[PDB]
C-alpha cells in the first residue's frame, strides 16, 4: 500500500474531495499501480476525473 498512500498524500494538497475519491476507489488505484502505471500518472488521472485543471 506504499504507492496507494503516496497517491492519497499527493492528492491531499488538492483537498478533501480528492482524498475522498481516492479512498472510495482504492481498488482502482491499487490495480493501476500494479498494472505498471506511475504514481504521478495516477495522480494526474484522478485530477482529470475530478475536473481539476
Amino acid at each position: 500500500m506504499a504507492g496507494f498512500l503516496k497517491v492519497v498524500q499527493l492528492l491531499a494538497k488538492y483537498g478533501s474531495k480528492a482524498v475522498q475519491w481516492a479512498w472510495a476507489n482504492k481498488g482502482k488505484i491499487l490495480d493501476w499501480l500494479n498494472a505498471g502505471q506511475a504514481i504521478d500518472w495516477v495522480v494526474s488521472k484522478i485530477k482529470q476525473i475530478l475536473g481539476i485543471k
